[PDB]
RNA sequence: UUUUUUUUUUUUUUUUUUUUUUUUUUCUCCUCUUUUUUUUUUUU
């Protein structure tokens, strides 16, 4: 019952569409973009991704 | 004492040509464990 749930909850995409750099010059000069290097674990190496300023991607 | 006649090895040579490696499939796919991540230093 799950299954058909989390299947058609997941429609035709995978991970989100990139976009232009425009965006990102003024993203960053608006001032609500940082940027750092990204390391990730390797013990849990699925889930504990950090975000070098840290930032937990998960 | 036994004469005379019954052809034979197809004829021919003095024709032009402006293309080009290959060639045509097989799908989506759960990476297990003390961690933040250690770090100067000196002898190559």
């Amino acid at each position: 019952r799950e299954r058909e749930n989390e299947s058609q909850e997941s429609h035709g995409k995978e991970y989100p569409e990139h976009l232009p750099l425009e965006v990102l010059e003024a993203g960053i000069k608006s001032g609500r973009y940082i940027q750092g290097i990204l390391n990730v674990n390797k013990h849990r190496a699925q889930i504990e991704a950090f975000v070098r300023l840290d930032i937990l991607i998960h």
